[PDB]
Protein backbone atom coordinates (compact mmCIF):
# COMPACT_ATOMS: atom_id res chain seq x y z
CA UNK A 1 0.00 0.00 0.00
CA UNK A 2 1.46 3.78 0.29
CA UNK A 3 5.45 3.51 1.06
CA UNK A 4 4.49 6.24 4.05
CA UNK A 5 3.49 3.01 6.07
CA UNK A 6 6.86 0.79 4.57
CA UNK A 7 8.82 3.90 6.60
CA UNK A 8 10.62 2.93 9.66
CA UNK A 9 9.95 3.41 13.28
CA UNK A 10 11.52 6.76 13.91
CA UNK A 11 11.52 7.86 17.51
CA UNK A 12 12.81 11.20 16.41
CA UNK A 13 14.35 13.58 19.23
CA UNK A 14 13.21 15.85 21.42
CA UNK A 15 11.42 15.25 24.97
CA UNK A 16 7.76 16.22 24.29
CA UNK A 17 6.96 12.20 24.41
CA UNK A 18 3.82 11.02 23.17
CA UNK A 19 2.94 7.54 22.05
CA UNK A 20 1.80 6.93 18.60
CA UNK A 21 1.36 3.90 16.08
CA UNK A 22 3.41 2.95 13.43
CA UNK A 23 2.70 0.01 10.95
CA UNK A 24 5.05 -2.35 10.84
CA UNK A 25 5.05 -4.22 7.73
CA UNK A 26 7.16 -7.12 9.16
CA UNK A 27 4.05 -8.21 11.27
CA UNK A 28 1.86 -6.42 8.48
CA UNK A 29 -0.20 -4.98 12.35
CA UNK A 30 0.67 -1.69 14.03
CA UNK A 31 2.86 -1.00 17.41
CA UNK A 32 3.47 1.44 19.88
CA UNK A 33 6.50 3.59 19.82
CA UNK A 34 7.48 6.75 21.34
CA UNK A 35 8.04 9.60 19.51
CA UNK A 36 10.17 12.69 21.21
CA UNK A 37 8.15 15.32 19.15
CA UNK A 38 10.86 16.23 16.61
CA UNK A 39 12.57 14.52 13.96
CA UNK A 40 9.86 11.86 12.66
CA UNK A 41 8.27 10.68 9.80
CA UNK A 42 4.96 9.79 8.42
CA UNK A 43 4.55 6.39 9.81
CA UNK A 44 3.36 7.67 13.07
CA UNK A 45 -0.59 7.58 14.02
CA UNK A 46 -2.58 9.00 16.65
CA UNK A 47 -4.55 5.64 17.35
CA UNK A 48 -4.34 1.79 16.56
CA UNK A 49 -7.76 1.87 14.50
CA UNK A 50 -6.32 4.86 12.19
CA UNK A 51 -2.99 3.32 11.61
CA UNK A 52 -4.91 0.06 10.60
CA UNK A 53 -7.58 1.67 8.43
CA UNK A 54 -4.54 3.19 6.73
CA UNK A 55 -1.65 0.87 5.99
CA UNK A 56 -2.98 -2.82 7.00
CA UNK A 57 -3.50 -5.04 4.18
CA UNK A 58 -7.34 -6.04 5.21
Amino acid sequence: ETDICKLPKDEGTCRDFILKWYYDPNTKSCARFWYGGCGGNENKFGSQKECEKVCAPV
